[PDB]
């Protein structure tokens, strides 16, 4: 129903946006061990 | 140096975002799983 749905969008937001600052975080630790 | 100092700011910044999106990421799955 209505609610589940909800849930279910507000569910996979949450997830592309921690795979996005996982990228980052990645990309970032990459370049700290890039610097003196 | 001053560029490790601030990468490892930004990297403090990015996983206290992470933490928190995580704690709600487990909220909403219970909720789901709850039905």
């Amino acid at each position: 129903g209505p609610a589940m749905e909800a849930l279910e969008l507000e569910l996979e937001e949450v997830e592309s946006q921690i795979r996005a600052l996982v990228v980052r975080r990645s990309r970032l630790r990459e370049r700290l061990l890039a610097v003196p």
